[PDB]
RNA sequence: GUCAAGCCGAGGAGA
RNA sequence: UCUCCUCGGCUUGAC
RNA sequence: GUCAAGCCGAGGAGA
RNA sequence: UCUCCUCGGCUUGAC
């Protein structure tokens, strides 16, 4: 096992008790300080001759993984026992006997949740804190009002007021674990004043219960000679292209709004445009009434097009519209196959010849954009001046722009004769209608930038996070700001001697502010760490306890509020109606439940009244007779049953039917019943 | 006839209908509780002057001979008629006339499934199960998802459905045969939640229509007394020695994929390494192109070399590969003969100098393991200390394990002083090119054992099942495991007093955790066979019934899938080519069938076409001009027709060739036509 | 009584 | 989906 | 080992 | 409240 002075210094209070936090920076070894003090307090437990007990804490899977291959295993391997959980992981084991059987666990947090409220509701035996002797916890600005390491640390504050009601009444008391955290910034949860980040340092120290942030001080200068600093590069463009094509799509705004007689109050293109048609929308189907909620719907597609035209070229815009109006037109052809509105039909007729008339006008490449000329200006210089030594890292916001860039790096013959490679990367949560990549898909793509396949690594903040990368020196983001901690992150991924985190910006954005806001936030936080180290220990612990008490209620009378909130026993009481066209779609006695989890119902009326789309190209999609979508089919139970989204649809109550949304299936008050299929059969 | 106070407790219900299961613990005498079952049946048909059938039903022939030789038939032979059929049996009376003349069966269950099926199709009258009177089930566990037993199990509960439709709607039904289990331990079906467990449970009970498990628990202690329990050892190693030749072997590896330019992306010696190679060689074939799939089919060799080096001494895997070439040698030498590629002729230049260096290294004993020198000390100890009264039994996982340990264990003279004997077994089933052992072979090895002429035998899963061994006292895991039942079973074959359950396990392999969960899940399966016991009347048929109905539809959909799948007729209208060559081979007009079963040509164009191997030492093979093995001749009809196997051409269809493999006969939509020889005469 | 070949299906373990 | 292991059934043929 | 679908919760940014 | 992005957990199913 190795060492430094410094870790030393910083890991000395943990050695005796003491449960703290740490806070270093990128590259400083917290692991190898952890595994330190777990080797320690297992020694002494084993002098002491007492059960020891430690878990270590993540919220990301891979980090779990990356830990119990690289660092956490090896050097302890032969003393004790270890092994590392996750729902990828096949949990065949258990969780308790693990807890019971190694002595020592890495797992995510959400894992040691369930097995807290399966052994609160007597499900299953599950554990509790008192049988654990010491915990770690990685990334603790995560630690933050009501996420899981929050969660966790709430149940061991309340046991541990508990206990401190018991020594002034009863002597015998539970014993509670260790508490260790790490973090290299602990964050300002958005407090501008000192006296607020203070606040806000103080109540994420309450949260673990943390003894003091003990950051390095004396040794600092051997620390702050032994972790190197980057370069950065500053590029802003201002916006004066787009006029032709942007200016007929405004035209065709204008001639929408129009036709609906109606007064948008704010520029065309911005997000408040698209929060007034979800509005107008939603109103018009609570009302019944058609003419602008499928109008709304086209308006806010156009404004999605008008968005990314602003942000990427005409042709991306255009494909997104034509994809979108094609979809449309199968469901019209499917819609007149199995068998005219005004709406529909005059906004078509406008289309078709306006869709030609873009298709036309999409083939000028005179006026495409000019941040994008810019960009491959940057990107040949840096690569240039690289010498096949560049590892370039791109970020951007959404999936589409990762797309189309790989797309159109991938076509320029530039970087090609410069012998770029260009791919793409994502997250993995499906939304966005865009294919979202596999977690094994993003290991092969990660190992392929790595080993070099890949020269151009462009991706989303999946990147800003984890994503240990050997070599970065060409981070370049394309408009995007996210806040001080990820900055810092990001910034301290362009692990190489000479990196250029170079933000190519628009005029309008004013991600320099933000930057400076960091590094300002970052002395502050620095200044507010010296305070709690320098503060009064009285005071210090009557603050901890103070914020501890915040959360304890804030949470108790969170589950107060939120008992129940909303109870009825109503088994079919309901009629649920298509939401584009008002008609009877199902009632509340017709409709089943699966598994608490997927609504469906199968009488031969609904069989009858639905259409089926052809699954694009098992689970095919489900639609109205006005082309609304309905769900997608399901197979479970062997029956073809068609779930539906109740986001689709609309609810009237048979008492009074005051028209409502409710965008989800657990919100509403009512239940509706599990599907007994003893029914259907033969 | 002799009965004990439990057993009576545990078959009280079944001697009135209660079609039940059965679970106790091995030599509990079940078989004893059956015979008495059967007899009390058929004595109370006699009085009530109603035909009695029994049908007994076992998984495995050498079961139903031991059951038919050693207990049912000396006890009920006088009374009634007994019979035990199996496919070795030469069941020339018939099926059905068995059924209707001894009215006592014993059988494997396939054959009456097959009696079934030829019923229900009209070839043969076959047999109802309305036709019995009695079913008696062993080894109920096996009853799952689609099992023969299932089968069986799933006509009845169509048949019970039935019935309950006709009752409430007519008064006359089919009568339906009482159902009695046997097992010791039903099992889980992976289930880890207790909850899980209890739904498993409660599956296996709706399969078989039982109405309670029926466990002893007021008898439980005196069966407890009557039992015994063995004696548990675990040992482990860790692995450092292997890295002049392992190291070698993996340079090569480096070299070959250099010349191949492939990223394996993974640690080489692990079966996701093969699984690569597989795929990478099955793209090469379906796009025709060379250079990668004998490269990738070389690195499949080199990767199972690797792994058996890991788990077996050099020698061993040094002979695997000097076999294979040598085979590929004699291949290249024939091709020369009858009549110089870059991949092959660069594989083997860098082979024969690779290949005599690692001859010149295999001979340095030094370093050729350590866990078989644990092996050794262990066997030598426990041997020592039995003084000749050591039964020893080994478990491993493969052909060439069991193979090489005996072998290698022959050789050691510090066995031979002790006077250990040492003979190898295996299953039956051809695979791995390794020589199957023959029932014959079998019956004589155990013979052996059991009388003494072989105090250590190596074996493999199939001594985990059947195989009734009076003593048994070292029984050795050589890192190996497979499920609670089985190591229930196993654990409970080791018959005396001081037996050792040793574990000889590495470090990597977890197979304590395995254990310890099996442990846990034995007693989970016993609180779950006490809820069961205990659920509500009501309420466990409605959820029986419930799993019934599962299981029905399932089927029920199953061949609704699977009526055709794939339909197709277009008898010549294909072209097979071979597939590490890319040439034609022949087409769907000039290929005929035999019995419906062996798939060949006989035109002189094929003739002329392919070469003959000379046998290794009538079944000659055949073979490609490239060294791709095509077939193996027969002699069917006389005539020396070479059967060809699907798996090593390609397919390309006419009409547009999307080149694809089949792998199996069967599996490919297209027929084609039987083997009118009306040709081919003088 | 013994052997060889081929085909079909099923289960378990691992990945 | 792949590997390993196990089981049963069917057909042919030979000794 | 791989894939698809669905559901639940949480965090960050913007408005 | 809406949009975008990210993360984890659970269930099913298939290969
Ligand atoms: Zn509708
Ligand atoms: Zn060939």
């Amino acid at each position: 096992l190795q060492l430094r002075p410094y870790q030393m210094e910083v890991a000395q209070p943990a050695l005796d008790g003491k449960n703290i936090i740490i806070c270093l920076p990128t590259g400083s070894g917290k692991t190898r300080v952890a595994v330190y003090i777990t080797k320690d307090h297992l020694d002494k437990k084993k002098q002491a001759s007492e059960s020891g007990k430690v878990i270590v804490l993540v919220n990301k899977v891979m980090l779990a993984e990356q830990l119990f291959r690289k660092e956490f295993n090896p050097y302890l391997k032969k003393w004790y026992r270890i092994i590392g959980l996750s729902g990828d992981t096949q949990l065949k084991i258990s969780f308790p006997e693990v807890v019971k059987s190694y002595d020592v666990i890495i797992s995510t947090a959400q894992i040691l949740e369930n097995s807290l409220l399966n052994l609160e509701s007597g499900d299953d035996d599950g554990v509790q804190l008192s049988d654990f002797s010491l915990i770690i916890i990685d990334e603790c600005h995560h630690t933050n009002k009501e996420a899981v390491y929050n969660n966790i640390m709430r149940r061991y504050l309340k046991q541990k007021l508990r206990n401190n009601d018991l020594k002034k009444q009863n002597k015998p008391a539970i014993p509670l674990p260790q508490i260790l955290g790490l973090t290299a910034s602990p964050g300002v949860g958005a407090a501008k004043k000192q006296s607020e980040a203070e606040k806000h340092i103080l109540n994420i120290c309450a949260n673990l219960d943390a003894f003091t942030i003990k950051t390095v001080k004396e040794n600092l200068g051997q620390l702050k000679h032994q972790i190197k600093e980057p370069c950065k590069k500053f590029v802003i463009a201002d916006d004066t292209r787009e006029n032709p094509f942007k200016e007929k799509l405004l035209e065709i705004m204008a001639s929408i709004q129009t036709y609906c007689q109606k007064s948008p109050m704010s520029d065309f293109g911005t997000q408040h445009y698209e929060q007034w048609a979800i509005q107008m929308e939603k109103k018009a189907a609570k009302d019944g009434n058609r003419k602008d909620r499928v109008c709304a719907e086209h308006l806010r597609k156009y404004n999605e097009a008008l968005q990314i035209n602003d942000t990427i070229r005409m042709i991306d815009a255009y494909s997104h519209l034509e994809t979108f109006y094609t979809d449309e037109k199968e469901k019209k052809f499917a819609v007149l196959n199995d068998s005219l509105d005004e709406t529909d039909e005059f906004l078509m007729n406008l289309f078709f010849d306006n869709k030609k008339m873009l298709k036309k006008l999409a083939e000028n490449p005179k006026y495409e954009n000019e941040k994008l000329i810019k960009l491959r200006n940057t990107i040949l210089e840096q690569f240039t001046r690289s010498e096949e030594s560049s590892r370039g890292i791109i970020f951007t916001k959404t999936r589409q722009s990762t797309y189309a860039l790989s797309q159109w790096i991938m076509e320029n013959a530039k970087f090609a004769e410069v012998g770029v490679k260009a791919h793409h990367l994502i997250g993995a949560g499906h939304s966005s209608e865009v294919k979202p990549m596999t977690q094994t898909e993003q290991k092969e793509v990660i190992s392929k930038f790595r080993t070099g396949e890949i020269n151009l690594l462009i991706a989303t903040t999946v990147a800003e996070e984890g994503l240990d990368i050997k070599e970065c020196n060409i981070v370049i983001r394309y408009g995007l700001v996210t806040n001080e901690i990820a900055m810092v992150q990001a910034r301290g991924r362009a692990r190489a001697d000479e990196s250029t985190y170079v933000l190519v910006t628009s005029s309008g954005s004013g991600v320099t502010e933000r930057e400076i806001v960091n590094d300002f936030r970052e002395k502050m936080m620095y200044k507010a760490i010296n305070r709690v180290q320098n503060m009064k220990p009285e005071e210090y612990a009557h603050k901890i306890l103070e914020l501890q008490v915040q959360s304890i209620l804030e949470k108790k009378m969170k589950v107060k509020r939120s008992i129940a909130k909303q109870y009825n026993d109503n088994p079919s009481l309901i009629t649920l109606l298509c939401k584009n066209c008002s008609m009877l779609v199902c009632s509340g006695e017709n409709i089943h439940v699966i598994e608490k989890m997927h609504h469906v119902n199968m009488t031969p009326e609904f069989k009858g009244l639905y259409i089926v789309r052809e699954n694009k190209t098992t689970n095919g999609e489900i639609i109205c007779k006005c082309g609304q979508a309905w769900g997608t089919m399901m197979v479970h139970k062997g029956l073809d049953l068609p779930c539906l989204k109740i986001r689709n649809f609309v609810v009237n109550f048979k008492n009074n039917s005051p028209k409502k949304q409710y965008k989800k299936w657990v919100e509403l008050p009512i239940r509706f019943p599990d599907l007994d299929y003893s029914e259907y059969c033969l």
